[PDB]
């Protein structure tokens, strides 16, 4: 009704008319395309990106909106994160300037800003994705933060909800072997996704690996992957590095028998798999399992488009 | 068939050439005519190589048409491709092609791919490995923004342009070869000769011994080994460097031999026929810089082409959505 | 002038400085009033270099008057150019400015280029060589996103704005030198003299002694060598860097002064001076964090500007199209 931001599951209000909201639009795509006309997105990137990045422009112009599409770094300047420092260096530019220049020419901002794993509290602070909402002078929305992922996860709500045999499935959240340092927040928000639902939640993953409990909520935790997979009705895996103390950010295991695969998807209740994408094969998931039948993997990706429409419909609305 | 247009790698694609003419120039005496048939419709345009001419006359042919547009170049702003199937992710890619194809698929309504050949495997590249996959499973519309051995959007163009200067019904174009120091594709020789020997056109191929390109696009089209002797009397020339493709030396320079450069000696003894190339065009290499800055030249409007043979199998997509 | 406007790279393309601001405060207040002006009108904005500003305010420009955009990041997207004539285009560049000049021109309507001066030759720079070889060849209306020597489209957003906030009918505004560890282009200083030289404010320009401008710029403008004495009594504060421009020290950094770093100290001494910065700026180089941080400070109101500049150029241009 009125959102003025959209970073956590919060901002999306009761989930019931947010997903009657996103079945509407399933149904009928362009059905609000003359709301935003004349109205401009800035998307913002400091990071890579497929799904996001064109997700969230066809999201758009499904509400007949104007697209800025902005890679900092590749085409801008440098950003300049602390203040108070003498900028005789690599910065161009402060980050304190940059965010009300921006904001001076669109109606709404999309920032997509990975964590940086230089500082545990200046990632789960979003001190970045903070200083968009408090300088940019415009809505704004997450497109990843350093520790929430709010339109995939809305996404991933939306797709079970599809395809759920019964009102309130297993969700098993797994946990899988990756060579490099993932941020937590696609797992973070997914946990405070499911946790808002009546769905019987659980996460799995290795010793060491524990999420931050703000996230992790009463969500049941097991140790042991094959038991938590008993009977689930979704497998949700993706990587992430440490988070407690001493080894945020760090890749504490990468043990393959971890990888969904066959063996694992058995023991379930003939579940569907499910990813946010990218995806390693062979390092998640099996090429078998991300490739047979229970694979919703692309409906997912798909669902996209419908959760920032939805947003960003959201945020048009109460636009001024 | 040309009603019926689910795709677009190849000259098959386009129909009958004498009414894809007609709709070519109708739209270039009226450019916005179309522009409400694409109408909250998608173009998602994908780079896998660098590109001037087709990333730039696409988009304003999409706008003629007024589709909505989003231009994506992977590995710029995405994450590096994953191309083989069955090996382990543990390294370089964070992606693999099997899942961005469909994804990307999700969100748009037609589809524009250029992916060059990569030189590594012929076969690979020939059977058109990638721009399959995306027409396999992208569950969209296709075109070819220059696939591994064709590019039907310029070879269109051309066609446009020699249908547009000729003074006779039926011209001698000929395609020359020209020294390049890099290793380039076949793939716009072999869209040429696919298209030219479509049309009733005298057409002839002249490249130095060595360099013959597959047969299924050479087709029955003169070759002539004498660039001098091919050049006689021609009407059009269409310059054009292209690596080795038989054999041994897929993918390789045979040669640099500066002779076959285009200069004003082979265009005088034409029949001061037109030049054209497709670009970009190293100068003094490829032809001279009198010869491309001289009237004859018609690189330019041959590109502003590049535009319409764009707008029209667009709109031919576009007629075909579902 | 004004009214029949080809291009925009200097102050002399606006015309008559009063109904330019007219318009500029006309569209500061409805800006969608001219939404239907350039539909179905395509806009190509081509960057040599980085932006930030520019890139996204010229867009919005665009957008306000309904135009189609393409923004071209060569070097990026497209294949590297061969900016001189003559050469053997055999290594590092695929195509030469002078084919990729008039293709680009083949598929918008206005043309918006981005060319920092190279510091390669003075009087190359000076001569605007690129920029004027766009306005040659390119077959379209061509506007500066910041030539090697100017910037209009900054300069006519500062005009905007001091005419925005300034407390008397002809302030004293002075333009201030400033350190900065690398060396930059005069564009920003010349194009920002040569608007101030044609009001009726008091303009003042101080640097270290070095850093005199091209007087074709300069103009009669008083220069002062005491940047204390020059902010005395000061409306607006107009710091920016540059780097030398006479004789032997070309593109050159003479000093790295931090006493002529913009602070408390100096605008203390001004008449409670607005600071103005086009932007980007490097803080404790250019000015103190207090400074730009202070309500004096007009560094965004100026920014949100070049939106208003933008679109009151490309709709003059607009409506002088054939
Ligand atoms: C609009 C100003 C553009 C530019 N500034 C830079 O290139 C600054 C880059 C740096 O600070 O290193 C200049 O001085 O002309
Ligand atoms: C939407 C997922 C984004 C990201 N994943 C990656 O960046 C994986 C990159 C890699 O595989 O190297 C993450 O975990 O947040
Ligand atoms: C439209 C032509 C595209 C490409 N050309 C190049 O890759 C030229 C590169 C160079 O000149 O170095 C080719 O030959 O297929």
């Amino acid at each position: 009704s009125h959102m003025k931001k959209f970073t956590c599951v919060q901002d999306i209000g009761d989930l019931k008319s947010a997903l009657a909201e996103s079945f509407e639009i399933k149904k009928d795509r362009f059905k609000y395309v003359e709301l935003g006309r004349n109205k401009t997105l800035l998307m913002i990137f400091f990071n890579s990106s497929l799904r996001t990045r064109l997700s969230t422009q066809k999201a758009a112009l499904n509400l007949g909106m104007n697209v800025i599409v902005l890679d900092i770094n590749q085409g801008a300047w440098k950003l300049e994160t602390e203040r108070g420092v003498i900028m005789d260096g690599d910065k161009p530019e402060h980050l304190l300037e940059a965010i009300p220049v921006m904001g001076c020419y669109c109606d709404i901002i999309g920032v997509r800003s990975f964590a940086r794993f230089e500082n545990r509290e200046y990632d789960y602070n979003e001190v970045i994705i903070n200083q968009f909402i408090q300088h940019s002078g415009r809505p704004v929305f997450s497109m990843e933060a350093a520790t929430r992922h709010p339109l995939q996860s809305f996404a991933d709500l939306i797709t079970i909800e599809e395809y759920k045999k019964t009102a309130r499935p297993k969700v098993v959240m797994t946990w899988a072997p990756h060579p490099r340092p993932l941020p937590q927040a696609v797992p973070n928000s997914f946990a405070e996704w499911m946790n808002a639902t009546d769905y019987e939640f659980v996460i799995t993953h290795p010793e060491g690996y524990e999420l931050d409990p703000k996230f992790v909520g009463n969500a049941r935790v097991e140790y042991d992957q094959m038991k938590a997979f008993e009977g689930a009705d979704f497998i949700y895996a993706k990587n992430w590095a440490a988070y407690l103390g001493d080894n945020y950010g760090q890749i504490l295991s990468t043990d393959r028998n971890w990888t969904v695969g066959d063996r694992q998807m058995a023991v379930t209740n003939n579940a569907y798999f499910m990813h946010c994408l990218p995806v390693r094969r062979n390092m998640i998931v099996t090429d078998d399992v991300i490739e047979s039948p229970q694979s919703i993997v692309i409906p997912e990706a798909a669902n996209r488009e419908i959760s920032a429409t939805v947003v960003l419909k959201r945020l048009l609305e109460n636009l001024p």
